[PDB]
């Protein structure tokens, strides 16, 4: 027994062909039965023919004959159908209300994730069908890792690189950071885990959670986990006051935090307020200064990623008493400053999938565009908050959408806070960028920022931009392009300082082969999301939609501190990109 997703009209039906079983009142269980394929439906029993050896598990050709469920042709001569009046049988039959529509949560049953359209509706659909969506779209990704061919030690080449042979029949996985895998020794009679890893084309490149002499027979698949059906929805219900509620705020603040003592007060008026942080704008000095304004509140400090808490806990660690801190840890190496797995501690910082149930004065849940529908419900099942605040910019980079091809999804469809940010624009906006150059700024504020992004730095005069299609080449899942690499050794020859720059690439296949031919320190635009390098090189490869996303472009030449060298293939945003323009050696 349960509650109809659809009408919340209680029930004791579940569709048996949604991998989230959800429960579908009478009326909603026969319209989504009868319009979709899906037609196994589950009971305190499972509506099947209890016939022996008949293979009869569409609800439609099934009778209740005595308390056992039969076909047509098994059926004892008293029986009633199962799916008829437009009603399937169960408990509850006479509280049932149904819909105007149930095509929505039809094709979110129904759909495979491969199409933006998919997460555009699990992002535009009513609040309980977001939660169905985001279970059955983080379910649907969990088990398409299954479909992924074991990885196996066949030799073992050097340190840092191996040999694989790969479980015929089934396709490989990309072997990029998107795909962290779980070793495993073979052992008397089960596997026991060996630390996670990451690979890259050499043979492989495997960079491993811890070291080891990993022989052949370990293998390897990327760990998938339970998901667990979400409660509480994506947000909360807003609500405005008055007064700040709930918080007191200091009489004495250091001039360090005082360009936010506004944004502050404002946190204390609204239930839940949205912060868009741009590159080097104080996101985490914001989340850490709230403390200090607030000092008695009690504050969760919440992300998707160890790395995104670590930085909340390092900002910390400078500002706040140590004493009362604590990192939440489960039972991969985290900040270990704070005491760990201490709930009951002032200052609380805890990835949202290992959140406990506990209540606060202020929750705030950093790098949002990276948050799923999925982490916000977890976020609310957890926290019972006076006050959550939302920091991040949907103008950056969002979580990974493994199964999704046809259509690039928008920020507005990353979650429901950047739906929010993106429509009735954010409660807050740290306005000026204190990292980078001028011409990286004016960039940036005209791309994807409204013009409303000011530089505190003057122009460098070293950024510069080539337009160089040069020749792309694609390996497995990835794409190169060496004359762009060519030009950028061609340019540090000439210009030597640059060796101290990072590279930087939409591909780390491209970013494999710069690193062996330039020797530069690489990362993908998305591992370099919230780090910072004084000079950044940049080969955008290709002009796919990919390599042209404006989040990623974004976050790609927001890394520089000083000077920046774009070579790009894409004439749009070549010509958007304010820089010095130079001619082709
Ligand atoms: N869609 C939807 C949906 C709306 C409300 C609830 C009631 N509920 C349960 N847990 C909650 C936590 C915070 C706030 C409300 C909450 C459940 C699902
Ligand atoms: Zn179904
Ligand atoms: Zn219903
Ligand atoms: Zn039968």
């Amino acid at each position: 027994v349960g509650a109809c997703v659809l009408c919340n009209s209680q029930t004791s039906l579940r569709c048996g062909a949604c991998i989230r079983r959800p429960f579908l009142c009478c009326k909603c269980c026969y319209d989504h039965v009868i319009s979709t394929s899906h037609k196994l439906v589950l009971s305190v029993n499972p509506y099947v023919c209890n016939a022996p050896g008949c293979d009869v598990t569409d609800v439609t050709q099934l009778y209740l004959g005595g308390m056992s469920y039969y076909c047509k042709s098994h059926k004892p001569p008293i029986s009633f159908p199962l799916c008829a009046n437009g009603q399937v049988f169960g408990l509850y039959k006479n509280t049932c209300v149904g819909s105007d529509n149930v095509t929505d949560f039809n094709a979110i049953a129904t759909c495979d994730w491969t199409n933006a359209g998919d997460y555009i509706l699990a992002n535009t659909c009513t609040e309980r069908l977001k939660l169905f969506a985001a279970e059955t779209l983080k379910a649907t990704e969990e088990t398409f890792k299954l479909s992924y061919g074991i990885a196996t030690v066949r030799e073992v080449l050097s340190d840092r690189e191996l040999h694989l042979s790969w479980e015929v029949g089934k396709p490989r996985p990309p072997l990029n950071r998107n795909y962290v895998f779980t070793g495993y020794r073979v052992t008397k009679n089960s596997k026991v885990q060996i630390g996670e890893y990451t690979f890259e084309k050499g043979a492989v490149v495997y960079r491993g959670t811890t070291t080891y002499k990993l022989n052949v027979g370990d293998y390897f698949v990327l760990t998938s986990h339970t998901v667990m059906p979400l409660s509480a929805p994506t947000l909360v219900p807003q609500e405005h006051y008055v007064r700040i509620t709930g918080l007191y705020p200091t009489l004495n603040i250091s001039d360090e935090f005082s360009s936010n003592v506004a944004n502050y007060q404002k946190v204390g008026m609204q239930k839940y307020s949205t912060l868009q942080g741009p590159p080097g704008t104080g996101k985490s000095h914001f989340a850490i200064g709230l403390a200090l304004y607030y000092p008695s509140a009690r504050i969760v400090y919440t992300a998707c990623s160890h790395a995104a808490v670590d930085a909340l806990c390092e900002k910390a660690l400078k500002y706040l008493p140590i004493d009362k801190c604590s990192r939440i840890i489960p039972a991969v190496e985290c900040f270990d400053k704070f005491k760990v797995n201490s709930t009951l501690e002032q200052y609380v910082f805890c990835t949202v999938n290992a959140l406990p149930e506990t209540t606060a004065d202020i929750v705030v849940f950093d790098e949002i565009s990276m948050a799923t529908n999925y982490d916000l419900s977890v976020v609310n099942a957890r926290l019972r908050a006076k006050h959550y605040v939302y920091i991040g910019d949907p103008a950056q980079l969002p979580a990974p959408r493994t199964l999704l091809t046809k259509g690039t999804l928008e920020p507005e469809y990353f979650n429901s806070v950047c739906r929010l940010m993106k429509t009735i624009g954010p409660d807050m906006f740290l306005g000026t960028c204190r990292r980078c150059p001028a011409e990286i700024v004016d960039t940036v504020s005209a791309l994807v920022y409204d013009n409303k992004l000011k530089a505190h730095k003057d122009k460098s005069a070293q950024c510069f931009k080539m337009f160089y299609k040069g020749v792309i080449t694609h390996d497995v899942s990835s794409a190169i392009n060496r004359p762009q690499i060519g030009v950028v050794r061609e340019f540090l020859t000439r210009n030597p300082a640059w060796r101290k720059a990072v590279f930087i690439s939409p591909y780390n296949s491209q970013n494999a082969v710069a690193s062996k031919i330039l020797g530069l320190p690489t990362q993908t635009v998305d591992s370099s999301q919230g780090s910072e390098y004084d000079y950044v090189i940049f080969t955008q490869t290709t002009e796919t939609a990919h390599s042209c996303n404006v989040n990623r472009f974004n976050v790609a030449i927001t890394r520089a501190k000083v000077g920046i060298l774009c070579i790009m293939s894409d004439r749009d945003l070549y010509d958007k990109l304010q820089f010095t323009s130079l001619e082709i050696p």
